[PDB]
């Protein structure tokens, strides 16, 4: 019979990092993926671009791509994280971004080596679905529970923190986002 | 990975036979089955109800079932037959339908004891390329070929033949058939 | 020492289906089993019928038995289906029931032989707790999960959603609900 | 399927020694249990607190717990035996109570140490019927014998015969008896 | 690596039995654990005590230690429960408690001495999270599931229910709770 | 039990070195480590961040990580050496530091490429307890030996003795110093 559905969702989002007056303050956000936001825009012809109804996150691949070339006149050392409980760190509006890194002393802490250099986290996300009471539950083989496919009124799944350093020119990154989902009861009419 | 998508697709269509005088003349018609024909009409919110773009169908399950109950005043005797290459022998408009059977001396003639009783025909249609040159090449394991899948302009392929005798009163058969439609490729934008 | 208690709780309803004027459209409605709508009305002596605190639904049985006999001059053939989520397809209030068949292509679609012939569905159902927030988990070996028994607040379990076929007379069926409910934690006073 | 429905039933009453101007005089009552007297009085929403109908009564476990201090002014030595036949020694009204022990010579008997120590007999009970005939058949493996639970109208079952000698000054136990019932068929409604 | 820490916190309540006047009528209470009231009280020099984020209790020893001596004019026997669901038979206000024993007949009945008597109860708790839904699922290994430490937001954990009957004197019981907890993701800044 | 609990801690230092009119001086500091400050700065809401009482430093990481671009107009070449003993040849205020290279024949010499690439030292420091007494006693299995934890009072443990060649240009790099401390004895209030 048929059991399971892979797929493999991509999105790209520009990154822009403003510069600095010799601070050496950071510049930190967070990222959490929904599938509703991974199908391409405009199409709509036919209202279920995902013919699905459960399904679940298997990985989530985030690559940190570079525009600069690798002779810029400044580098700069920040770091990722895999938040999988959506406790970031991040500032508030005007919060004025802090000098000292926020994502230092993590667990699971991996380095990025900004502007110029590519990098790529992989791993699996958890639900941010504010009724689950708070348990963990450390990993339970790849989070194997099925979500119901809502066309519009998906919940969060946490991923990435990243803190990187603003530097003396202003620049960009190209980030990439690739889900791995599965997927089961496929209902079309 | 995803190889193969099994579907189950049904569709019901009304079979009315008139009378006749006394006759004993016979009606016979024809069926063949296309995968645009077995969505839900009305239903048109997305333009792909399939969105698959190979497809194959594997058996065709065609069930006769009546509407008159087993105390009918009259019996008859037809016969249905599967043609796997749209050679039917149905009348043209006007032929006068034959007296006598066109279809009982076929090569898997199978007796349906009209208008009263079920009657399940479970086989492996052939498609209506007519590109094929006329080559049979008998059974391949279950008609192992793919055919893209192109909505509002797919292939027919040929089924029954019935030919189910006229009573002297008018009456009605439910037909419902089912296909057991395997898929690939799977390309949702 | 006394661990489960098996319970097998019965009630029956009539199901009338209204006529039609040859339009061959269907009449759908929807089944839920509650364990506070199964004790015997009137008897209220004592002010628990069941005096156990924790219960869960092994299986249910459904039997549509007829009323009309074997020589009724109209058949009609409609479909049932276990609904696991309560995800039904009914109509709405004047909503004007559909032509076409709704559970025609669902995965356990079992055909009732409309309005002279016995029916039994024999299957697992799962709770409407709405808080469960989506996920499915397919099938832990019968639903292995107690719930609180509270006398006149119990949740609803779902079941079948059948869609039989109206004909030109109306007629009747009566339906049995059959629960194989256990019970644990004997807890009278 | 459900055989046996354990159960442990208790309940507890006050019992008075009255005083004596040093005769050594004991004073001898007998106890039975029946079990319409162990469900707690008032609860009487459903007139069914016992919902089964087949029980019997496997082991009688009669605590005889102290009120007084272990530095009382006075000892005693009084002696409980298990009565399996009704056939108690026990004073009429106005006989004087006996002063030599009558349940001194018995074949159970064990000794209570009056008035400030526990004592606890453990035991199976035989039932008090009335049309048994007379024959008591030696213990058959804890009285595998069923009986009619009827609501207001049970038999009796003859357990402890105690004598305790009375003393300078009045004293008070608190006496604990368990009932280990076993309980089969119920019959809810 | 660092999984699991162990800890063995300890908290005394004063608990006070009024007296009575020779109406043997009992006084019932319960008790809940909760983590924020277990630290040392005054202590506030950082705002976190307990600099983990995730726990759970593993076990609870709740010491019932006496004051009077054993040669206390007045004995009396009551009863501890574990109670895992919340669901004691505590009055209300006013409600003038009762003369008759409402933790009788319970599965894990303990009977403690009152009031010179030692008393140890040593359970495994569940906590009280009223998003549950009912469902008890019977033991799962010593509730492996961990919840978020909150500094002053903690969920209660049922323990015991304790009926300690009043007497003609009033007295006083020292009460020592014991929590076993675990903890895991030491999260210092 | 609780045996040990694994750290990570991590603190960023700029290191500016000054530029030179082509004498091809060399620019000489030490590095010591001490826990009290690799907490972050501002952070004092509870007065112990770190509550454990005995501590050991099991391995320290530097990473010099660079801030000039590789096609930098001047390269250079100097040592890093672990110091386990404090004896540095740092230079005294207004020495102006040597021409010749003071770290060039020592044991673990390793040379650092700069101004434009990575080096990474990971070593075991000894502490500067000064009472020592001058014995070394070489390599016991990665100094196990606890320490007691002081909040502000903490020994310092002597790391890197970096000696970087300056150039015609002033640059500047990042380094990061990384602790894998062990702790023991949780004493929380």
């Amino acid at each position: 019979k048929n059991g399971i559905t892979n797929l493999r969702l991509t999105r790209q989002v520009e990154l822009w990092v403003p510069k600095d007056a010799a601070n050496a303050s950071f510049y930190v956000n967070h990222y959490t993926f929904d599938l509703d936001d991974f199908i391409p825009a405009g199409t709509q012809l036919n209202s279920s671009p995902l013919p699905f109804k459960y399904y679940r996150i298997r990985k989530v691949k985030v690559e940190f791509q570079p525009r600069l070339p690798i002779t810029s006149p400044f580098r700069g050392y920040g770091s990722t994280v895999p938040i999988l409980d959506g406790a970031f760190v991040t500032p508030a509006t005007g919060e004025s971004d802090p000098i000292w890194d926020p994502y230092i002393n993590f667990s699971g802490r991996h380095v990025i080596r900004t502007p110029a250099w590519y990098h790529k986290r992989y791993f699996t996300p958890k639900p941010l679905i504010d009724g689950n009471t708070g348990f963990f539950q450390p990993n339970n083989k790849q989070n194997a529970l099925w979500f119901p496919n809502k066309q519009g009124q998906n919940i969060q799944w946490s991923g990435l923190g990243f803190a990187m350093q603003k530097g003396n020119e202003a620049y960009n990154y190209q980030v990439r986002f690739t889900l791995y989902v599965q997927f089961r009861e496929f209902d079309l009419f």
